[PDB]
């Protein structure tokens, strides 16, 4: 049995998909709500915002998870590794996980909009401030992550993105991992650090309003047979019946009482 016939845990279907997180989880009516739209003729440039800070030359990435919503790809944040400073932020947050959200079609995916225009798909780097020591303290924090958004647009392929793609025949169903050590997430970034940066949220259930959102400028192009493979994951665990997993976005939500800002202008 599918989930829509045996359990209404969260997900992406018309049963369980984003309409119905908040009977569960009603801060998904909340002030700083993720993803939004990016106006970008009424995102406001701010000269105190400073250039964002990468540092992942030592970062240790460790293994790829189908968690059943997505994949994501772990890394060790017992030291500051892999850690984003600068830019918006007054503080060190280590990298815990990548993920992506996709679509079905390449018209879809993501979950930031630029002026209402969606990419096939987003990247999450997820990281918490080191200050709360771990990342379940900092979920609990105004605070306490800092995501860096970076759209897919389809046309070239990206190499540094070729090793994800590769490994997918091994996580095809929920609950697999595989190894995925010495991979350098340095090569899934743009040339430019340019961004836009609000208050938000998790995009997933908890929906925990947690999060320093800071979202590049310039997308990465990916190939479509890149972006076609991740639609050849499963949502289902092995011996379920069959849910391509693709369309695991959320759409945009109300801006509230919220102004983005540009590093850039
Ligand atoms: C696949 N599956 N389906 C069911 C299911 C039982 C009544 C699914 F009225 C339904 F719509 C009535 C039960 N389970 C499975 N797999 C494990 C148990
Ligand atoms: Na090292
Ligand atoms: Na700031
Ligand atoms: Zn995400």
């Amino acid at each position: 049995g599918s989930p829509e016939f045996m359990s209404h845990h969260w997900g992406y279907g018309k049963h369980n998909g984003p309409e119905h997180w908040h009977k569960d989880f009603p801060i998904a009516k909340g002030e700083r709500q993720s993803p939004v739209d990016i106006d970008t003729h009424t995102a406001k440039y701010d000269p105190s915002l400073k250039p964002l800070s990468v540092s992942y030359d030592q970062a240790t990435s460790l293994r790829i998870l189908n968690n059943g919503h997505a994949f994501n790809v772990e890394f060790d944040d017992s030291q500051d590794k892999a850690v984003l400073k600068g830019g918006p932020l007054d503080g060190t947050y280590r990298l815990i996980q990548f993920h992506f959200h996709w679509g079905s079609l390449d018209g879809q995916g993501s979950e930031h909009t630029v002026d209402k225009k969606k990419y096939a798909a987003e990247l999450h780097l997820v990281h918490w401030n080191t200050k709360y020591g771990d990342f379940g303290k900092a979920v609990q924090q105004p605070d306490g992550l800092a995501v860096l958004g970076i759209f897919l647009k389809v046309g070239s392929a990206k190499p540094g993105l070729q090793k994800v793609v590769d490994v997918l025949d091994s996580i095809k169903t929920k609950g697999k991992s595989a190894d995925f050590t010495n991979f350098d997430p340095r090569g899934l970034l743009p040339e430019s650090l340019d961004y836009w940066t609000y208050p938000g949220s998790l995009t997933t259930p908890p929906l925990l309003e947690c999060v320093t959102w800071i979202v590049l400028k310039e997308p990465i192009s990916v190939s479509s047979e890149q972006v076609l493979k991740f639609r050849k994951l499963n949502f289902n665990g092995e011996g379920e019946p069959e849910e391509l997993m693709v369309d695991n976005w959320r759409p945009a939500q109300p801006l509230k009482n919220r102004q983005i800002k540009a590093s850039f202008k």
